[PDB]
């Protein structure tokens, strides 16, 4: 399957954590497609390439919903309907939660009853 990494940048969730992000994704996920975006375009952007190359998993990164943060749901809201599961890993302790939601369930939702 394929992943991918969004992050609000290169500025609005930080000055460093998007770029340890991409980094760190990238080592661990080199299949992967590891971005960011600043506005609506960017959002659109990097979300109507996603479906282009049918990213199974979408972690978005961002600081927390309150406006700031529309760029995040904008991707989100181009890959519900591409055919996957979008999330958001914010910089609280939800961030646990958030990847646990796909990241963790992704691999519990395609194996089976038995192992």
């Amino acid at each position: 399957m394929r992943v991918i990494v969004v992050i609000v940048g290169p500025s609005g969730a930080g000055k460093t954590t998007l770029d340890e992000l991409a980094r760190k994704a990238k080592e661990e996920v080199p299949d992967a497609e590891i971005r960011t975006v600043t506005t609506k375009e960017d959002a659109k952007r990097v979300a109507e390439e996603a479906e282009r190359r049918n990213a199974d998993i979408v972690v978005i990164v961002g600081p927390s919903g309150s406006g700031k943060s529309t760029l995040a749901k904008i991707v989100k809201k181009i890959i519900a309907r591409a055919g996957a599961k979008t999330i958001e890993v914010t910089t609280e302790e939800e961030l646990r939660k958030a990847v646990a939601k796909a990241r963790g369930s992704w691999s519990l939702e395609h194996h089976h009853h038995h192992h």
